[PDB]
């Protein structure tokens, strides 16, 4: 009988499933000036 | 070995640019009328 014999015979089915709601920043990069050095040193 | 050994060996990537950062102000001189002169105490 249901509900009585157990907590597990009955499988749950996974569905389609992505939820995130991680935030990020804006980006404050393409107003700077660019440089790019080769070296570790300038 | 490294980072003991003098600073002289490793040569920095001299970059191409020169901070300026200096206003002039603002001309004047185009409004005033313009008159060629010769020798002076016109």
């Amino acid at each position: 009988e249901a509900s009585t014999i157990g907590p597990a015979f009955f499988t749950p089915q996974v569905l389609a499933l992505e939820v995130d709601c991680n935030i990020e920043c804006a980006s404050l990069l393409d107003l700077y000036g660019q440089i790019e050095v080769s070296r570790s040193t300038f």
